[PDB]
Order: C-alpha cells, then sequence, then structure tokens
C-alpha cells in the first residue's frame, strides 16, 4: 500500500543484492586477464545449459560484434564435436551457475586435455575449478528456493559485462571499427 | 587515531573509577558483549552518568558517540573505491542506474494484469530478434516450467506462420527494445487482426503502441553509445521477473507442482 | 571414366537404395492412421537429437502451416519441461535412428505415463517400443561405416511426406487457406 | 499355372527317362541345386538334348525358358501395386524423380572443386532460412566431425555480424532454394566484398550467379503446387552427399581421425 507491493519489492531487492554482491567478489586483475585471453585466442567458444546457456549465446552475439571468431553451443554433443577440433590455441568460456552440470565440467577438461585454455564461471566454488585455467566466481542469487529467484543469467551477465568493457578498450579502435560496420552504407546485409 | 590508543592515552587522566571502566572497554573482548548503556552499566556495577563522563574524558560528546566509534571500528576496513577502474565503476552504474530507472516507470496494476492474461491464456507466444530474441526464450523457459503452454520464436518466418494459427484465445508478448523492428511490430498486429491479445516491451513510448492490449515501457541504458551499452537483454528481465512474481502467485499450489515435477522420482527425464 | 566417377556413383546408389527400402517397409494403414492421430490431437510434439533432431525441425514447420499446433524440441531439459505438462490430448512424435538415444526414449514413456500418444521412428526395431502407441521402422542406411553413410535424416524424410501426404487430405480445404495465408496481402508479416 | 502342375499334367506324356527327370524337377529341394544345364546334366547322367525335350514336351521352347520359370517362381509373389495408394505413389515418385534430376546435373568436376575450397578454407560459413537453414545446419553437423572449423546462421542479423569478420580465408556456403531470398543473395556479395569466396545451391539459374566462386545447380521438386511439395531439404541434401563424398576422401586418415574421436575412450564428452 505504498510506492510498491511487497512482491515488486522482492524482486527489485533481489537485483540490488546482486549488484552489491558482485561488487564484493570482482577480481579486476583476473577479469582484465581473461579480457586478453580473448584477444589472444584464435577461436573463443561458450558452453552453457539451459539459462546459462542463453548467457552464453549473448556473449557470442557482443564480442562476434567486436571481431572476435567465436561459437556457442549448448548441447552435449556440439561440446564433445567442437572440443574434438580445438587446440592451444582455442578458449573456452563454460558458464555453470550450479558449478555442477556434467556436460559444462567434462566438456573443460576435454578442452584442458586438448591444450586449450579454460575458464568457469560459477556460484559455487568447486576443487575440480582448479584444472581450469580460470574461475570466475560469480554471485548467489538471494532467494532461498528456486522457484522464487530471478532470473538465472544475471550473476553470470554482471561479470561478461565487465570483461566486455575491459575488453572493447583493448585495441578499441580495431573493434570499434569492425563494430560500427553493421551500420555502414557500403554493408550489403547492414540496418 | 586508534579506539585502543585514545583510551590507553587518557588513562592516566580518569579517575580510580573511570580508569576501572577503561579496562572494561580496553579488553578485546568487550566488542561482543552488550553496550546498550544499560547492559554495560549493570554489568561494571555502574551509573550511566559514570559512563557518560567516562566519554568525554575520552574526547567524546557522550557515552553514546563512543560506543558508535568504538563497535563500528571492527568493521571499517576500506571504504574507498577498492573497485578502482573506473571502467568497472562504469558498468556497474550503468546496473545500478538501470535499477532505478525500472522502479520509475513500473504500473504494478498493468504488470499483475498482464500476469493474468497470460493465466487466461490458452497459448501465449514471445517473439523477439537479436538480444531480444535471448529474452523471449527464457520467458517461454521460466513459464513453461510454471505449466504455461509457450512457444518463442525469433525469426520473421516463424511470426507469420504463428500468427496464422492464432486466435482470440492466444496472447503474443513482443519484444523490442528499440521500438522499431518492424518484424517484431508487423507481427503484433497480425497477431490483433487474428483476435489475439497483445503486449509490447520496449524503451520507447511510441504511438503504434495504442494499438495493442498492452504496452509496458521499460528503461533506457545509461550509455549514449551503442557499443558501450551493458547487456540489451536487462531492461526486459527487469520487467519479466516482476510479471513473473505476480503471475507466480496465481494458482500457485498448481504452479510449484508443475515446477516440481522436473526433480521428481517417478519423472524419467528430470534430475 | 564413364557417366559419373565411382564416388558419384556411391551417393546416387544409397539414395536409391533408400527408396526400394523404404517401399517394401511401408504400412499405408499405419501411416494414414498416424496422419489422423495428429489431427484429433490438441498438442503435437517432436522430439529428436542431433540429424534426427532437424529431421523434427522441419515437419513442425510443415505441419504448423497446415495449422497444426505443434513444437520440435531437441535437448534433455526441452523434453522433460514438455513431458510435464502434457495430457490424453497431446502427442509426440520420437525421431531415434538408431532407437537408442536414452534421452528419446525415456520422453516418450513419460509421454506415456502423462497419457500422450506416443510414436517411435526408427531403424532398429526393438521390445520397448512395444509401449509407444505406434512404432514407424523406417529405412536402414546402405553403407556399413557411419561416417560413409549419407545423410541421416533420409530413412525418415521418407515416412514424414508420406504422413505429410495422408494428412494434408484430411479437411484439406481448411488446411490449405491456413498455408495460403503466408502469402495473403492482407498479412501484416507475408511474402 | 503352377510350374509344378505342368510337370505332373505332361507327366503321362513323357518317355521312360523324360519321366525321371520330372521326378528330379518335381522334388521340392531341387529348386536349392545347381541348374546351370550342366550340372543338372552331370548329377542325373543325361545329356543337354535329353533336358530340352523335356522342356518341350512341358510346353516349354528349350530348357533354359523351362528352368527361368521354375526358379523364378520362388520369388514371384506380388508384383502390382501393394503400395496401391496413389497417393503414396505421388511421393516415391517426387523422390525418384529427384534423385533422376539430381543426376543429369552433376558437374562433378564443379563439385570436386568445391569440396576443394573446403579444405583450403580456414572458417567455413554456411547461411541458409527455413528449410534451407537446416540444410545448412546438418552440413555445419557433418564436416565439424570431419574436423573443419565452421558455423551454421540462420538469420539475416547473423549473416551481417558474420560477414563482417570475413576475408580472403572464408568461404561462405549459401543455401536459397528458390534463388530469390534476399538476405542469403546480399549476404554472398557481402562475403564477396570482404575477399571470401562464395557458393550458391539453388534450383533456379538466376543471373547474379556470376556474381559468385561457385553457383550449384541443384534440382526443382516435381510438384506444381508447393504445399503438396516433399521436403524443401532434399535437393540439397543430394549435393551435399555429394560434396561431402568427395571431401572426406581430401587427406582421410586425418579426418576418419577426427570424426572417430568421437567415440574414444578417452574422450570425456563421448559415446
Ligand atoms: C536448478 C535448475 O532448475 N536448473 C535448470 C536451469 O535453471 C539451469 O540454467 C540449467 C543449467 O544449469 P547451470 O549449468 O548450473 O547454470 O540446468 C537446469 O535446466
Ligand atoms: C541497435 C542494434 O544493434 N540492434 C541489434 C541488436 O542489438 C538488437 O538486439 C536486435 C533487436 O532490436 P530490438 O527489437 O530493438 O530489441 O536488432 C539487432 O540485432
Ligand atoms: C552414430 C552417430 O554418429 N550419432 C549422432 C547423430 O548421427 C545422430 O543423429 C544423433 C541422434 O541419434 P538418433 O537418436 O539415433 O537418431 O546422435 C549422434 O549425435
Ligand atoms: C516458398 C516458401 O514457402 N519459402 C519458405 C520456406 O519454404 C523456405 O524454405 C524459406 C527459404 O527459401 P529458399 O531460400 O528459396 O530455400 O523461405 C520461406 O520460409
Ligand atoms: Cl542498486
Ligand atoms: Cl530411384
Ligand atoms: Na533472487
Ligand atoms: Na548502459
Ligand atoms: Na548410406
Ligand atoms: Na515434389
Amino acid at each position: 500500500v505504498s510506492k510498491h507491493s511487497p512482491l515488486t519489492k522482492r524482486v527489485l531487492r533481489s537485483y540490488s543484492n546482486m549488484r552489491e554482491q558482485t561488487q564484493d567478489l570482482i577480481d579486476e586483475v583476473q577479469l582484465e586477464r581473461i579480457a586478453q585471453l580473448i584477444e589472444d585466442a584464435e577461436r573463443v567458444y561458450f558452453f552453457g545449459t539451459g539459462s546459462s546457456g542463453l548467457v552464453a549465446r549473448e556473449m557470442k552475439l557482443r564480442f562476434m560484434r567486436l571481431g572476435v571468431v567465436c561459437e556457442a553451443l549448448t548441447d552435449q554433443d556440439g561440446f564433445a564435436w567442437t572440443t574434438s577440433i580445438m587446440d592451444e590455441n582455442c578458449l573456452v568460456l563454460g558458464f555453470s551457475l550450479s558449478g555442477s552440470t556434467p556436460s559444462i565440467l567434462d566438456s573443460l577438461l576435454d578442452a584442458k586435455e586438448m591444450g586449450a585454455k579454460t575458464v568457469l564461471f560459477s556460484s559455487v566454488p568447486n576443487k575440480d575449478s582448479q584444472a581450469y585455467t580460470e574461475t570466475v566466481l560469480v554471485a548467489t542469487h538471494s532467494q532461498p528456493s528456486y522457484i522464487q529467484r530471478i532470473s538465472a543469467q544475471l550473476p553470470m551477465l554482471f561479470f561478461i559485462d565487465l570483461i566486455y568493457a575491459y575488453f572493447l578498450e583493448i585495441n578499441r579502435e580495431s573493434k570499434e571499427k569492425i563494430f560500427n560496420s553493421y551500420w555502414e552504407n557500403k554493408k550489403l546485409n547492414g540496418y
């Protein structure tokens, strides 16, 4: 009976606490370090499932537009056939909020065995995480019950946007040129 | 500047009693005890006035100020920009700005009314392109687990073939942040001509909006340039999460049962 | 050194033998029977993985255009959340050329337990196939080795097109109207 | 009309010997024995002329005709339209017609030349919409397991962003059956202007074709009306399967190893 209902209040609070939490978790030298891993990589891959898969889909879109040669895969067979053709010049970002999705975990090791660098985003620390090149711990939702939780993508979209910012300032002139081409008059499939 | 040093500095200025109270506060473990100016006064068998005198001898206006600084020193640590990088501060302020923006835009009776439209609908459809496509896909994933019969479409061909099999019992939620994607906008009119309810999620108050059952104004990003803009999904996820919360509380017992069926032991394709 | 190379010959022969084989397998009263199951169903679903998934994708496209309310799903979680909201008025077509993909098999039973009618397309007869409402045996590829085989979709696209033909002639006037709407002048998203 | 009855009918017309040969052929198990007119003549200790006389007494022009009808009766069964339904005959004739059509259109040195373009390319892309999108997706799935670095795209936004990061080392295979989908056609020119090789798969000899490194004429369907047309994928799958066969035999040892890696015991995400 005030500016907002108890339900509108609960949602907006979960968002606020996701920003406060994410702030206390930032390891800027890691986030920047990863941003450079993308640049120095021949091919980048984003593995994810469910909502963690939608997070992988957007990242492919955003970085492709900055000139990155990348793909997003969201199913086990895609991971397995993609891993079989990886090398040391590959980088894999694995998205698993629970830190337990077997397909996501096994793929990063598969990528590790083929020589590729491996990054893991998850809200739950584990010990297999040592095996990966980096492990970015994201925020945990503030709703105890799964059903009442806000979008599962958010803990990860926070750190995607930060890595995006650190990456964009690396040789930004070239990236911003590749990005504006979408609107260019010569472009025959543009806006 | 340590409050432990300040009491030690003034220890030899204090009367025989105030020197005893200094001992209490100088022990590192009193920080755990209750210090509400009555539990502390009892514990030491003293008067409040006694404690107040103690405080002013250490350099404070009263007891209330002293304990305030005394306690809060346990969590003082760093209060500057630990996240120094102004680029990091740029993203985080885009996120906070968005949430603040979102708050001002909420029409709570509209959002609930959309939540109801979803329930009464037989088939719900989500239309979106690019990043707005991911938003539509997530809404399908989230509301299907509450039992909603829905589909998510992200190409023009899909919209047209989906609109051709709609009727007055369908509902179409279209997602176009700019408010100008022709396929999304022309697909809502398509659906409306078939009798379907239509909702539009966009940050731009456009005039075509009037041709839809609902039009939800989401927030604009805070970055002038597109290239620096944070994810295009969020203006919409804010409101998606709000409609989901309203919707979830409509016949919740039913929905929670369908949502938990994913983890059912009888479920042959679950966890 | 003739009209065609030994390699062009091998491919075109595998196609021919796929038509000859498919012909000897047709159970017309079954194919037509299934065509009616689609009509009498409130909601139709197509489950498939890999190339069997692409076969499910096309079928959704073709039948949706005849006015069928249908969806195609190609991953385990999609199957599981879709099955949880099925009823006796649902029909599920499951596509598994090997007849062994665990996700596909378990979903049809899941659909069976929720009351939905279940159809299975596979080139290998099994005994769990008894549990399904129908079981359409398709042709087997004529190349011994997996790698040298022609497209994995074909054994199934044969029978999709036959069921499509039997279905289209059921109340064909209504379906053909729903189909031409794509090109209609009033249609605001058309051709 | 049974050949067993015919010999029985004429049994009492045959000489003492021809009645013995009737016994051989009347046994149901001789059908398994060798009957090349020399193994049969040996086995019975007879001359060929003897057998020929036997045949003409049963009603045949020679021994060769008799055994021909005699043997082939084991698999005679039904030779009419078991698949009676003329609708079923409609689909099957669309399929056969397609394969026949495809044969006449094959430019074997073009198809092999495309197979080579794929090998030399660093990044391969498949563009297609609707049913032509499924064709592009399957090609990605099939050639990735031979080690090819490839991606499949099925929306306009995807084509534009993909073309902007192409160069002279890329190859784009565009799939438009009609030969007139603007997004597919304008995306090949996009790629070409970036230096990429371009291939077009379409059934319509168009003149834009001249602006591409290759243009593959696939078959037209046999059904005038679209609604009755069988799957739109096939005209292209025919040629896809042909390019795959040519491509697979380029450095096969390497490719087969990458293909079998899916079933590797060391593979941590395989079978
Ligand atoms: C508990 C639960 O409902 N999980 C679902 C999704 O919420 C999640 O996005 C997906 C990937 O999970 P992740 O790999 O841990 O991110 O798995 C499940 O489909
Ligand atoms: C301005 C711009 O770059 N647009 C691109 C995406 O960022 C966007 O998500 C999509 C949908 O646009 P929307 O419908 O306005 O959300 O169109 C384009 O792909
Ligand atoms: C042996 C093999 O390589 N199988 C692959 C695909 O060819 C197949 O399409 C898919 C679904 O298989 P299905 O369910 O048997 O059709 O499984 C695998 O990804
Ligand atoms: C005539 C027609 O109905 N076209 C539809 C589909 O059948 C087709 O697959 C797709 C690509 O068309 P293509 O590029 O000519 O193959 O466009 C439309 O979705
Ligand atoms: Cl905030
Ligand atoms: Cl044939
Ligand atoms: Na939450
Ligand atoms: Na922003
Ligand atoms: Na074959
Ligand atoms: Na045809």
